[PDB]
């Protein structure tokens, strides 16, 4: 319970998600207070939001002109940009990118919501 | 209010000297998040330390050859994108040069550092 854990994000089996591929660590079973994903943005995705989870993206690399959209506002991605996304904030990434997604509390896939067209 | 998104370039934050090197700390206590994110450059030897009220997760972005992390007296090698969860009271430090992202929970408190 109070034991350190060690995981290689790059070696974790990658799973498909709407925006690309996710390598997820420290889920709810792990006892940690947050999940840590190493996520490859390869494809465009619906704008979405979370009702119970706040996310913090940390950009590790990105394609030129890649942006992030927060409540309909667009901002360019740069290296080591950190973005805090509280619950209810509509968000998505546009263009290719690699990020560390820090989720609290631990990530729960059930908590994904969309606005209709 | 912590209802609003926030945005900060870790590489542009004023670097603060800490025992192990230099830290660029974002989303501190006041930011209204549940965690702090530090972009920390480990450049020097540091005494083995521990935290009494804080979980830490290191994510190694880069490291010099043969660099290690020590946890409760055990040495393991560092590798790129190695993630280490360090619960409260786990004695630990990094030996050798490295660049990490340090995720702290609850938000960072500089008072909480022990020996
Ligand atoms: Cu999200
Ligand atoms: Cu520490």
């Amino acid at each position: 319970a109070a034991m350190p854990q060690m995981i290689s994000l790059s070696e974790i089996e990658a799973v498909a998600c709407p925006c690309g591929w996710a390598q997820r660590a420290f889920g709810h079973d792990a006892g940690t207070s947050v999940s840590v994903h190493y996520t490859q943005i390869t494809k465009a995705a619906r704008t979405h939001y979370h009702r119970e989870h706040q996310e913090i993206y940390v950009v590790l690399d990105h394609a030129a002109h890649a942006t992030i959209e927060l409540n309909g506002q667009s901002y360019p991605l740069t290296k080591l940009l950190a973005i805090s996304i509280p619950p209810l904030v509509r968000h998505r990434i546009v263009g290719e990118a690699t990020i560390i997604n820090i989720v609290s509390p631990p990530f729960d896939p059930a908590d994904e919501w969309f606005d209709s067209s």
